[PDB]
């Protein structure tokens, strides 16, 4: 009743962004009926989808950026420790620099 | 029209899944006309923002997993260390809870 054509038109947008094509744009949100309604919701969907994604690429970055602040902090405070305990700040440093390993190494598993 | 019902059903699914709920049911998947068509499609758009979800939660799990290891490794050492050096120990263990709650706000995340 052109309710069909501009239906499969929406449909089809939605296929294509479920997978992979999250810029496509989604067609009839300027529709005055409920297929704008319909429309508008699956822009929303669309704009989840890739915040999700754009948010699962920089993961990785974002720990890694946030986890710098305190093992800076634990760095530091190895280098304020005794004499006595240098042993232990010697220990405690190569645990940090494993867990710059763990990180900068992770994105190698793929 | 004798789709307007089910057109509005359906947005209102897609707005509750694009707001978080990711486990919500997509209503008239079983059905052979235009309805149905979007429904899977809706249904399609729900399954890929769940995988990408569980994709970011399975890394940050990850990330959590080998990361206990040398910090719990550092927590060890600061239990060792000198009387002395009680400051440093103390600061050393509030920056390893400050690892702890940066991963644990990226598994929130998701």
């Amino acid at each position: 009743s052109t309710i069909t054509r501009p239906i499969i038109e929406l449909s089809n947008t939605a296929d294509k962004i479920a997978e992979g094509n999250l810029e496509a744009e989604v067609p009839h949100q300027n529709r005055a009926d409920e297929i704008g309604i319909l429309a508008k919701s699956i822009e929303r969907l669309r704009r989840s989808l890739k915040q999700l994604a754009d948010d699962g690429t920089l993961l990785m970055a974002g720990v890694s950026h946030d986890l710098r602040t305190p093992l800076t902090r634990i760095r530091l405070a190895t280098e304020m420790m005794s004499e006595q305990d240098g042993y232990l700040a010697e220990s405690i440093n190569k645990d940090i620099e494993e867990c710059n390993a763990i990180i900068e190494q992770f994105i190698d598993y793929l």
